[PDB]
């Protein structure tokens, strides 16, 4: 079964995050399932990025471009880089990323409320989202 899931779309999209912030590489690497979730995509990303991590660590387009014969999910990655975080709010990154991967639980439509409110709970427009949290109230009222 080729089960390239939406969670991998989150992998792919998370990598659009500015590659300066290699801490984010290591953070996403260890926060995720190294055991089962390790994708060939993830293997290649981890491996190359770790190689630079070992000496001088900034990963570029150029690297994936050297890969333009090979690992063409690298083209997909380049395609993500071509896609702009300009037209996207940065909440498309961490919020959606967490939401997509963590929705893969027992989280139903309303349980999505819990996590949305919880992710934003870091110091978001939560006055607005307090109202959203009324919707979240329905979620926690599911029981």
């Amino acid at each position: 079964f080729d089960n390239l899931s939406r969670q991998e779309k989150a992998e792919r999209a998370f990598l659009k995050h500015l590659m300066r912030d290699k801490d984010t590489f290591l953070n996403y690497y260890e926060s995720v399932d190294k055991d089962n979730f390790t994708n060939q995509h993830f293997k290649y990303v981890f491996e190359v990025l770790h190689d630079f991590y070992a000496e001088n660590d900034q990963y570029n387009i150029s690297d994936a471009v050297q890969y333009v014969n090979s690992n063409e999910l690298r083209e997909t990655l380049i395609s993500l880089e071509q896609y702009n975080l300009n037209d996207e709010p940065y909440e498309n990154e961490i919020d959606d990323y967490v939401n997509v991967i963590n929705e893969k639980g027992q989280e139903t439509i309303e349980s999505l409320n819990h996590k949305l409110r919880e992710a934003t709970r870091i110091g978001d427009v939560e006055l607005q989202k307090y109202y959203l949290q009324q919707i979240v109230a329905k979620n926690k009222e599911r029981m």
